[PDB]
């Protein structure tokens, strides 16, 4: 499956593509103001995560540090990121389908849309401004709206015993992007779509 990832923003973005134990794609580079960047999924990825990492530096090497998503100090991630990582998340081929979402159970840093570019299902966008609005105890000095779970560590908002319900901190951003996760029992926000179909990742859409 091929994925286009754009960068509207006004600033430079480092974009990240992982599965959690191996990269996907080259796992990761810069884009500047306009710059896409199209990578190849293989079919059948499961748990496929995309999201922007800010103000960061790299070194030749490809080694350096970022302010938000940061995947063990790498240009070229393997891993998942640091939060807050508004995400973009895939599984592919899943018995015919595939299923997208965007979630801000990892907080937000970067406005998203993610929409199918082939037929035959909606895309999910979380745009509103969650950084300008973050309450002050999940704000993150870096930058981003941490989650309450990132910040607080309790089996409520880590949803740790399966059992949960959501919270003052979820609610803000389920009323500020309906179309996301907002905790991890949330009502699902999923899509479906064809099996084997094409997609496209804009950050800051609007």
């Amino acid at each position: 499956a091929t994925f286009e990832i754009v960068n509207r923003c006004s600033y430079t973005v480092w974009a990240a593509a992982s599965k959690g134990d191996a990269a996907l794609d080259a796992g990761g580079r810069q884009l500047n103001s306009g710059e896409s960047w199209t990578i190849n999924v293989e079919p059948g990825t499961n748990g496929g995560k995309i999201w922007a990492r800010t103000d960061c530096y790299f070194d030749d090497s490809g080694s350096g540090i970022c302010k938000t998503g940061d995947c063990g100090g790498l240009l070229r991630c393997k891993r998942f990121g640091r939060p807050p990582t508004t995400l973009a998340e895939f599984s592919l081929n899943q018995y015919g389908k595939d299923y997208i979402d965007i979630s801000n159970i990892k907080g937000f840093n970067v406005p998203m849309d993610f929409s199918p570019t082939t037929r035959g299902c909606r895309g999910v966008r979380c745009a509103a401004d969650i950084v300008g609005q973050c309450p002050a105890k999940l704000k993150a000095p870096g930058g981003g709206c941490n989650d309450a779970c990132t910040v607080f560590q309790t089996s409520e908002y880590c949803c740790t015993t399966g059992k949960c319900g959501p919270t003052e901190y979820s609610r803000f951003f389920k009323r500020l992007c309906p179309d996301a996760f907002s905790y991890v029992l949330d009502k699902p926000t999923t899509v479906t779509c064809p099996g084997s179909s094409n997609y496209r990742v804009t950050f800051c859409p609007t």
